[PDB]
């Protein structure tokens, strides 16, 4: 995995919106295949994060050569208080367990959701740290 961006002189990776706050101590993201929780991350942490494969760029990794360095990037509303998945132009697209995003257009992620990316045919179950 390299980094070869040629096209135009310089852009980021990411563009953080102005809607995004900062989440409160009891959320975490996560991954299904389908039916069986593949991995756990955390969400509680930033505004705004990312999600493709090269860490150097994003905060994750799909873990796919389907999508992308950017595949696509999470952002926390604020005045909602919810999450959002914005598919940077996504390969191939975003979805949200079956609804599908835009390439540019964010799509608010309800808690014990399921988002599906383009290649990745997970189920990222956005979960919130209930009661303990």
């Amino acid at each position: 995995m390299a980094a070869a961006v040629n096209s135009g002189s310089s852009l980021p990776l990411f563009d953080c919106p102005t809607w995004a706050g900062k989440p409160p101590p009891g959320l975490h993201l996560d991954v299904v295949k389908g039916d069986k929780l593949i991995e756990k991350l955390i969400i509680d942490e930033k505004k705004y994060y990312l999600f493709g494969r090269n860490p150097d760029l994003c905060d994750f990794t799909i873990d796919h050569q389907s999508c992308s360095r950017v595949h696509a990037a999470l952002v926390y509303h604020k005045h909602l208080k919810r999450v959002f998945l914005i598919d940077l132009n996504s390969t191939h697209g975003t979805f949200l367990g079956h609804i599908r995003l835009e390439p540019h257009k964010p799509q608010q992620i309800p808690i014990d959701s399921t988002v599906s990316f383009g290649a990745s045919t997970r189920a990222y179950t956005l979960r919130e740290k209930p009661q303990t």
